């Protein structure tokens, strides 16, 4: 039955609705973001109530740039209990234990 307790739960639901907020204004500010992932503790199931959320943004075409130039991307929407890693759509297989949050064609999913 329920493996996780009620503080765990309510601190998925913060914590994705937070990763949301994230994402809607990074996908409203880059026409080449493509898809978002949740990897991480909060992807696999192996969270505390604590626990960070961690964020996959996947973009088409930065093959080229250097890790400083992709962190500052993103690093003005970073909020809250949040750790993140910013790939090319080429390097996404490099994250392993993913959940698919959010894509271009399909807005966000389950959401």
């Amino acid at each position: 039955g329920m493996g996780k307790g009620k503080s765990a739960i309510e601190s998925q639901i913060r914590m994705l609705k937070l990763a949301k907020e994230i994402v809607e204004e990074v996908a409203s500010s880059f026409p080449n973001l493509e898809e978002v992932y949740i990897f991480g503790s909060r992807a696999r199931g192996d969270y505390l109530d604590t626990s960070d959320i961690d964020i996959l943004f996947v973009f088409k075409g930065i093959k080229e740039m250097n890790v400083f130039d992709r962190m500052y991307m993103v690093s003005r929407f970073i909020r809250g209990n949040v750790d993140y890693i910013v790939l090319d759509e080429g390097e996404k297989d490099r994250v392993k234990d993913k959940v698919l949050f959010w894509k271009r064609e399909k807005g966000f999913v389950l959401l």
